[PDB]
């Protein structure tokens, strides 16, 4: 049965807007733990990581808050590796996606053979040298790829990092806003991806069939799902820092996760970029969090066709 | 040509909210009869069933308004069997889905070999003993299935009922909120269904291909379509008692019905759960009724590709 | 590389509502030229056609403003043929779709072998004798089809017209509101089309596969894409004269154009029916124009998966 390890990560210095550090709060008050337990889920809450304050953290070239970001991920990596050693699926209620660096890092320490599925409107694969924004939530994957070692300069706060995944161990789904440098990296490293164009062409059904086959083809291995809230259309998750029109639908979002759950291989989960303060109205915030919870519950068994206990009703 | 028999069924005691008894009214004033006639439809209106008032109708265990519900369906069954004997397709403009009991019952009296397609966000297959809500609009199918005879206790008002369909003669489409007892019944009786997950996986095209093949495989037989308005997403039909996000789209709704029409086998039709009083704004009511009419017109020939008469334009 | 020739066509007398003549304006101020240049596009703006005023233009039977419409298209045809001779893809920022007559006409003068893809909720194939509205924006295709020569009476202003395409050289996508006479013409001339029903059945992926195969089967030839803004659902392009619910999605709209771009055969493009004055709110106008620009940029290379230059990033 799916045993979960909850990790609240109220961090925002991976991007300019601040309300994202409130993500764990709103998701918890939405009753996420209760609802997960309302299922057959064994849930242990490891709490909200107390993220230090690094007042002295000047830019590294154009890269912003490098020491703060580097420290949050280093802290998070230890936590994630802790829950993984406790035999539970790590659920990181995040702030910004920069935390992916620590989440996937800590997960790989315990399961070096993990495969990653990255649901996002963006690739977040900019290097400190290709980024034009300097925001680290758009650079996580670059720190994690072994093939990019030698192209990632020494950024204050990330000396603890060691690339744990190969370009062949990750699949993107939902892309619709990729920088030119990021696109160059995609095609150069031969990274497997399904942009909104491929979802439109093939259908989410075929997309998931190919994604799982691609990652679990040679052999079965742990799965790390890093779900960026903006991967879904802004009509479903408006309270997010960088929304892009024409995203994955609510149904597609649930299909992605229902399928992953069914592999029985989900090992790590990230629910990122939910920023309640960016909701233009009280219900945009409610609509976003509700959708984020729904997708989280899907990862752990909630099926739209229904569920029932091993009893004769 | 599609000859129709209209039956207004202003009934609401199958669920707690009352505005649903206004369904026939708003659908008629939307010009449904005129529009149907604006097509090549032969339409005879059998009127709005005068539903009796049963002041004395205490709960049966937890089941609410059993005598009122049982009587409305018994009345409706006779009407439907009447129009079927008049060689016309029964169109039941309903209130709540509890009326399905009488609609399908009366239809089967004349055509015991009918197949049922149930478009709904719910299975409505709870028994008086599995229901937790006590609302009869979520129990109709349980009264109709032969295999469940022996599990349906004697509820005041339904002694006239006799299960007329087998688990193999029904197909669900659109499910996204099924109780645990209902899910147990689905898998136990081996009922064929396409939840939103299957629609996402296969596409409405394949879904309809399999549905009709499944029901008309061995041989051609009359079709009864019980369309619950909440089977479509609440962005299309918001004025309904129990809306559930992530529903069938407008297009899918029309595709379902255009395909059924084309079989030339539509024998019975239910348009249920439209509740004008639940629309939060005047246009939510207009948007709901408009969609309900559009889907009704599709059942009787209106095609999105166009239609034309046997003349040289 | 895609070299473009911009042609502003502020014309509205092809239909009753007037704000459509503002289409070139809002599209230009949305930064369309800048954005196209922000790509690898060679853009030359031929300006906004100064459309004459024909005060004396009484109806022809029921056909409205025939001389004004006929003159605008005649003018436009010369312009389009001019840009085509300059070796550039004609981009007609239009007013109403009646301009299609001149756009496709002028294009065919230089490339008589062109194939047409018509994205629209309507067929716009009514003849002066089949039309019931008398509005010429719903009759363009009838003037262009060789097979309909002999059925198009002499309308003041169109004596310069000479049917340049056969029924076999055009494909419709998005149809959902076709008159009976139009439908008769579709089936009689055996015109290939994909109404919303076919998109629902096959998926936009298969639809585009069949469309391009159909038109480029025997051999490769120039493509003329006449994109009517109302071909997309009104939730994306509300500021348009004749919206119809259940249209093509934003994603589908981009998929259509991304695919066409990739053929490397786009030869002519029409962006029609954008009417800023019909937007009920300031953002409905913004949402419409934004979508119209997005689809225009897709026609010329902008891909959702990303783009990059031939350099080592
Ligand atoms: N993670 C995001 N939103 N990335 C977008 C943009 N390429 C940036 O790297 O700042
Ligand atoms: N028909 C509905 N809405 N059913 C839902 C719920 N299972 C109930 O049986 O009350
Ligand atoms: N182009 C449009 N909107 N056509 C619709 C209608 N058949 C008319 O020809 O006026
Ligand atoms: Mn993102
Ligand atoms: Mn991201
Ligand atoms: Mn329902
Ligand atoms: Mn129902
Ligand atoms: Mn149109
Ligand atoms: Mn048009």
């Amino acid at each position: 049965s799916r045993t979960i390890g909850i990790i609240g990560a109220p961090f925002s210095k991976g991007q300019p807007r601040g309300g994202v550090e409130e993500g764990p709060t709103v998701l918890r008050k939405a009753g996420l733990l209760e609802k997960l337990k309302e299922q057959e889920c064994d849930v242990k809450d490891y709490g909200d990581l107390p993220f230090a304050d690094i007042p002295n953290d000047s830019p590294f070239q154009i890269v912003k808050n490098p020491r703060s970001v580097g420290k949050a991920s280093e802290q998070l990596a230890g936590k994630v590796a802790e829950v993984k050693k406790n035999g539970r699926i790590s659920l990181v209620l995040g702030g910004d996606h920069s935390l992916a660096i620590g989440s996937i890092s800590g997960h790989a320490r315990v399961h070096p053979d993990l495969g990653v599925i990255w649901v996002d409107a963006h690739t977040d694969i900019n290097t400190p040298l290709t980024t034009t924004s300097g925001n680290l939530h758009g650079q996580p994957v670059s720190f994690l790829l072994k093939e990019l070692k030698g192209k990632i300069p020494d950024v204050p706060g990330f000396s603890w990092v060691t690339p744990c995944i190969s370009a062949k161990d990750i699949v993107y789904i939902g892309l619709r806003d990729v920088d030119p440098g990021e696109h160059y990296i995609l095609k150069t490293l031969g990274i497997k991806y399904f942009s909104m164009t491929e979802v439109d062409r093939l259908g989410i059904g075929k997309v998931m069939e190919e994604t799982l086959s691609y990652l679990l083809g040679r052999k079965k291995r742990p799965i790390h799902l890093s779900f960026d809230v903006d991967g879904l259309d802004p009509s479903f998750t408006p309270a997010t820092g960088t929304p892009v029109v024409g995203g994955l639908t609510y149904r597609e979002g649930l299909y992605i996760t229902e399928e992953i759950y069914k592999t029985g291989l989900l090992s790590g989960l990230d629910i990122m970029e939910v920023n309640p303060s960016l909701g233009k109205t009280p219900e945009e915030v409610t609509r976003t969090v509700n959708t984020a919870v729904a997708i989280t519950l899907a990862c752990f068994g909630l099926a739209r066709e229904g569920n029932h206990k091993p009893i004769d009703y």
